[PDB]
């Protein structure tokens, strides 16, 4: 096996860049899930279903209004031994909540 | 303050974006230091202790006597320290010069 090792990031603002950083966990993939992530087993198991793409678990039954009040998700490090560098900018807290998932959902 | 949360990786070759991972491992430093990291504690004391600042970790050492044959290794830190962004990598020329300057944080 390859190493799976992320960290992922939730904050305020419309980039990653630019966003201040509210909370930040861990996610080691393999072999076994560990992490500070809340929920590590669960988190590994939706990435492995998705082939590591996170923007098919944030992509938009859900009925926000068009406030813009904006959080950026992100995970940066390595999936099964490739580098991974990914942002993802939900529109307010209501979109966010529809697209974090298991992964983003700390 | 805010938190402190990375992957270190460390691969062959000369830059991040050319050189594949060997071994990749977590380190979050608070309020108590853990992760995949085998030294957790020493590294996460040693990174407080440069404040974060990942270049002095790598930094040259009066002891150090390596030949000069290119044979490279990559490590990179990345996530965040005290809320803030880390994107971080150091080549090292050879075995010996990564010997002399990983530390504990890039002892893994």
């Amino acid at each position: 096996y390859a190493p799976s090792a992320l960290v992922l990031t939730v904050g305020q603002g419309d980039k990653a860049a630019s966003a201040g950083v509210q909370r930040a966990v861990t996610l080691n993939c393999m072999p076994k899930p560990s992490g500070t992530h809340p929920d590590a087993r669960g988190a590994c198991d939706q990435l492995r279903a998705a082939s590591g793409n996170f923007a098919e678990i944030t992509k938009i039954g859900t009925a926000c209004t068009k406030e813009w009040n904006p959080f950026v998700v992100t995970a940066e490090g390595v999936w099964e031994g490739q580098r991974v560098k990914y942002e993802h900018t939900f529109a307010n807290p209501c979109e966010m909540k529809a697209g974090k998932g298991t992964v983003f959902e700390f």
